[PDB]
């Protein structure tokens, strides 16, 4: 217990310092996203909202979607103060029909989205037998099925121009199971799979201009879930910074904190 | 290079399997519910359970195919009950669980095998088919497990078998909706294992079957059915959590993480 704490803590410093060393010695080049049409779902609060702020500083043209009218317009007001041109829409990102109709409006009002951030998410923590079936369905409808309908609507223009970036906001819950989050983990594993199979298909289809990134943070202080009872302290602006740095550098799998990948590599060796 | 790692891992495993073997439990007299048992993996898994002397509950939307499996199981000496159930339909699942309870009793081993696939690139897929894929390959696992888990918990004895794929571990072009639904099946199994553990439920075991392509006619040809059914039964009896078919496929998965 004292031995395994000091063992993994040393690697939380070893992997982290090794990465910050390679990041200066052999760096990945940063692209520009200025003037790109960025659509962010769940832009009304938390990660989506702070990702919208990063894109506003990057000089992108923003399209913000959310079911919360007040929340998304509040993010847009901050983005406009940052100097960005912003369009907001009230869209249920778990509703296939609402998504398609809103994509026609985005096309007519702004133009063709070049960067899609599938951020909107839901969760109803409970043990399997305490979950409501309506909750399981909502979780899948928003966390994964919505990613299909939005990507399918926006991908044809990106393919035609051979230029785009599909950003999947998953979780470390898409890599490991967590108790009381069975429907949620399952939907997040589905998001990781969509990103992986999408990357491989574009490659197989000879589509070189469309990039893919998958954001996998640990618990974040956004109010999305109730703070763990007794238990890595992660703030919203840190996650939004990690995501923007990942997108600009065309990084496929963005773990937040980046060192979290050692636990994932370790699990693939355990008895 | 990789052809050698395949022979090395395979022979290392067959060596440990005789030197330090896992003990095999009995499933004789257990009430085993197998979904999509009207053909392929589910059918040949039903045959393995019939030889194991289990009581069988076979579900499928293919009535003729499921009664054909049942006839073979009965020849093998097993008692078998068949039901025509859409394992992607929540209402049909719940009503059928009422009928299973009234006619057979409490299921102790659940095999979530029923599955669907519509190969096509993302932009060629039909939205109705993406929904069907999720409804059957994962959402159905929630409704069936939720219905059958309460009796297993009460008795602290059960086994939840998730039939996923290597597609639940790696992405495949032309199988985006399918891979996504299979990743969801792997995640359900992983989070379910960890939750039972956290809740102090020691008697309920979990296994996840992840085969590569199998010659069942599930998809057009780019591993035989009886081989997969044998691997699954050997995995269940030995309480193995992750059953890759072929078992050596795990080296490619360990390699991808580097
Ligand atoms: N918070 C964490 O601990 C954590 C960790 C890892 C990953 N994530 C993921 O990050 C994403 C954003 O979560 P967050 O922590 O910023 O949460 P949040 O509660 O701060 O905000 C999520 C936003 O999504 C919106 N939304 C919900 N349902 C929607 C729908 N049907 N249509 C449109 N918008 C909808 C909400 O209105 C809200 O503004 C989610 O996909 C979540 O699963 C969160
Ligand atoms: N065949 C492969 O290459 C392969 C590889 C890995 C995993 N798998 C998985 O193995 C499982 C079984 O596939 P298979 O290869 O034996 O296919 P199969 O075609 O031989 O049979 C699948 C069975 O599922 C039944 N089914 C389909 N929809 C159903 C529904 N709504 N309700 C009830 N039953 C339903 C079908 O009637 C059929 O009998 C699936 O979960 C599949 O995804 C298959
Ligand atoms: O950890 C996240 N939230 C915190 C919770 O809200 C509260 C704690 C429970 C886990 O509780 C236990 C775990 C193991 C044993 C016993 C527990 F009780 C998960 C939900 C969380 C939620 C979304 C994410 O996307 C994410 F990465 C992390
Ligand atoms: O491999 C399985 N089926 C085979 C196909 O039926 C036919 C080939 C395509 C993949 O094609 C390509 C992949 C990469 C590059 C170029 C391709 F053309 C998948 C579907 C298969 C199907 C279910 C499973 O569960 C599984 F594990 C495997």
């Amino acid at each position: 217990n004292i031995i395994l704490d000091l063992l993994l803590l040393l690697l939380t410093i070893i992997y982290s310092y090794l990465e910050a060393l390679v990041k200066v010695f052999f760096p990945r080049k940063r692209k520009s996203v200025a003037g790109e049409i960025v659509l962010i779902t769940g832009a009304g609060h938390g990660i989506g909202r702070w990702t919208a702020y990063e894109f506003a500083k990057q000089k992108s043209r923003l399209v913000l979607w959310d079911i919360n009218k007040h929340g998304v317009e509040e993010t847009a007001a901050e983005c406009r103060k940052l100097g960005a041109t912003v369009h907001t829409f009230v869209v249920d990102c778990g509703n296939r029909e609402d998504i398609y109709n809103s994509v026609k409006q985005v096309k007519k009002e702004v133009g063709d989205v070049t960067i899609l951030v599938n951020n909107a998410g839901t969760v109803y923590p409970a043990d399997l037998l305490s979950t409501k079936d309506e909750e399981i369905t909502k979780t899948f409808e928003i966390n994964i099925l919505g990613h299909f309908w939005i990507t399918k609507a926006l991908l044809p223009s990106m393919i035609k121009r051979n230029h785009g970036h599909i950003v999947t906001v998953a979780s470390v819950c898409g890599h490991e199971g967590i108790p009381y989050l069975i429907p949620y983990c399952s939907s997040k594993f589905a998001a990781v799979g969509f990103h992986r199979a999408l990357t491989l298909e574009l490659q197989a289809l000879g589509i070189t201009g469309i990039k893919t990134s998958c954001l996998c943070p640990v618990f974040v202080n956004t109010g999305f879930t109730k703070n763990p009872s007794t238990r890595p302290i992660l703030e919203t602006d840190t996650v939004a910074r990690s995501l923007i740095d990942g997108i600009l550098t065309n990084k496929k799998m963005i773990f937040v904190p980046s060192y979290y990948n050692i636990y994932l590599i370790l699990d693939k060796f355990l008895p």
